[PDB]
């Protein structure tokens, strides 16, 4: 079985989300026939906390993000001279080897032209931005962002560039604190847990923060992540981790090793279907 992207993967849980995003199309509808998203920013956070809906995170994630905008500051022909001088980016190399072992699965992904897609963007940023250049986190990254904006590398090219740039903070990819503060504030069964056993979180969400979730949730949960993340910032990133220890708190404090707690909780974390749930208990409030 594959999901809405096409990554092979209970099923009433994404059923339900599946519904519960249905309830809101006509409301979406409205504003993308207006080609304008709502004025009220109170209304506009709210319905993007629901979830965007799929077909419409290319027209969200550009705006919110301010990739267009990032766009519109460069000239028409500005990605295709970046992907021309990435061909000789000193990381080229490394982007291709860091393919050889993402996205086994995914059937466009792990083409040919997936591939070169995914390098040409990659390539394209690191000589655009030869501070950040490359790292491994943002093979996964772009490749959600393709298959999420329907293969659009230029597009993919300026969210990326958005994120980077203006939404995580400065030196994200260079060479916590407040996730541990939660732990120990709203989980402090949990934290005793941790201690006990030696278990350091950062083991589990060091990949959570820097790959934005994507190789360790299903490719849905991931995206509604991300429509938070590309309006709100990188709070959300704290917000979503708290909750998934919330969510499978019970889940950890069974067991007894800190290895054990770790393969688990990624098990877990690789079957969270239900992305309404996450995203409600990240903003729920309850310890405030």
């Amino acid at each position: 079985v594959h999901d809405l992207y096409g990554f092979p993967i209970q099923e009433d849980e994404r059923r339900s989300c599946d519904v519960n995003a249905e309830r809101e199309v006509p409301l979406w509808q409205h504003y993308i026939e207006k080609d304008k998203l709502p004025s009220n920013e109170t209304k506009l956070k709210e319905m993007i906390r629901k979830g965007v809906p799929p077909t419409l995170r290319n027209w969200v994630w550009m705006e919110t993000s301010g990739a267009n905008k990032k766009k519109a500051g460069h000239a028409a022909n500005y990605y295709s001279i970046m992907v021309k001088a990435g061909e000789e980016s000193q990381y080229k190399k490394d982007i291709e080897t860091d393919s050889t072992h993402t996205f086994p699965d995914h059937p466009w992904l792990s083409s040919p032209d997936g591939r070169a897609a995914l390098c040409r963007v990659l390539q394209a940023y690191s000589v655009h931005n030869e501070r950040v250049g490359y790292v491994r986190a943002m093979n996964t990254i772009v490749g959600l962002m393709l298959v999420a904006l329907n293969r659009n590398e230029e597009a993919a090219f300026w969210l990326l560039a958005a994120l980077v740039e203006d939404i995580l903070y400065p030196g994200t990819y260079s060479r916590m604190r407040a996730l541990d503060e939660l732990i120990g504030t709203k989980l402090p069964r949990l934290q005793q847990h941790f201690q006990a056993i030696d278990f350091d979180i950062s083991m589990l969400a060091t990949d959570w923060y820097l790959c934005l979730f994507s190789v360790s949730l299903p490719s849905e949960t991931v995206m509604r992540t991300w429509d938070s993340l590309f309006y709100e910032g990188p709070k959300i990133l704290f917000r979503v981790a708290l909750a998934m220890l919330k969510i499978y708190e019970d889940n950890m404090l069974r067991v007894g090793d800190a290895g054990e707690l770790l393969m688990r909780m990624r098990n877990a974390a690789a079957t969270m279907h239900q992305r309404d749930v996450l995203m409600a208990t990240a903003f729920d409030h309850i310890g405030s």
